[PDB]
């Protein structure tokens, strides 16, 4: 089923709803893949997390140019690490206007990143303060707590049976919560619980670094997260 692009991967996963796969080589690891979502809210394409690298996120605007043919309003980027804001420059060239949770704009620098253009934030609740997300379509956006990272948010497409977990989540099959190196040990199986909890009805759930997975990959991951504590 998926369409190769250059290096990178393209996977239609609902209508309007398609999985971009980037890939770095890193020995210890192999090459690795790192998902995001492009999705086509009518006559506008809207991305969640860049690729790996400014020259891949490019290619994912390429093939946006010709499997699409509309303007990207907007790109969300779901924590501060280089899989999934790798490409900011590469975003911002494209002159498309780029937004992440306010602590990942704050810890972008550290990490080696560039900030997005304009920060989200959240209510008590979770949820993204209105305000901060003009234009957002059905992206519906949740920060779960920390976990994964401090800054670590997830995205839910209304109107799919999707919720997209980033880095935080992790298959059913999985036999680690993966790279923990800023990771919160002591809430990060609370937060995975709270994603799931947010998004009751996604059925896909689709995640960085494995394949889409039923709702099985959330009590999983939160069952290898309460080991950590
Ligand atoms: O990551
Ligand atoms: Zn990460
Ligand atoms: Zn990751």
């Amino acid at each position: 089923g998926d369409q190769r692009f250059g290096d990178l991967v393209f996977r239609q996963l609902a209508p309007n709803v398609w999985q971009h796969t980037s890939y770095l080589d890193m020995p210890g690891f192999g090459a690795v893949a790192s998902n995001g979502l492009i999705v086509r809210d009518g006559g506008r394409v809207l991305v969640v997390d860049t690729a790996w690298t400014d020259d891949q996120t490019a290619q994912i605007l390429n093939w946006i140019k010709q499997e699409i043919n509309l303007p990207v309003a907007l790109a969300v980027v779901t924590h501060a690490h280089g899989d999934k804001m790798g490409g900011m420059d590469a975003l911002h060239a494209a002159g498309i206007a780029t937004y992440a949770n306010a602590l990942s704009n704050q810890l972008a620098p550290q990490e080696g990143m560039v900030a997005a253009q304009h920060s989200l934030t959240f209510a008590a609740n979770g949820w993204v303060e209105p305000a901060t997300a003009p234009n957002f379509g059905p992206l519906k956006v949740f920060y779960p707590g920390p976990g994964h990272t401090s800054d670590n948010i997830t995205v839910g497409i209304d109107g799919t049976d999707i919720a997209f977990g980033g880095c935080l989540i992790k298959d059913s099959k999985a036999k680690s919560l993966g790279n923990l190196g800023d990771a919160d040990t002591e809430h990060y199986a609370a937060s995975a619980r709270a994603f799931g909890a947010a998004f009751p009805k996604a059925s896909m759930i689709v995640m960085s670094h494995s394949a889409p997975d039923s709702r099985a990959a959330i009590t999983h991951t939160a069952r290898m997260a309460d080991k950590l504590r």
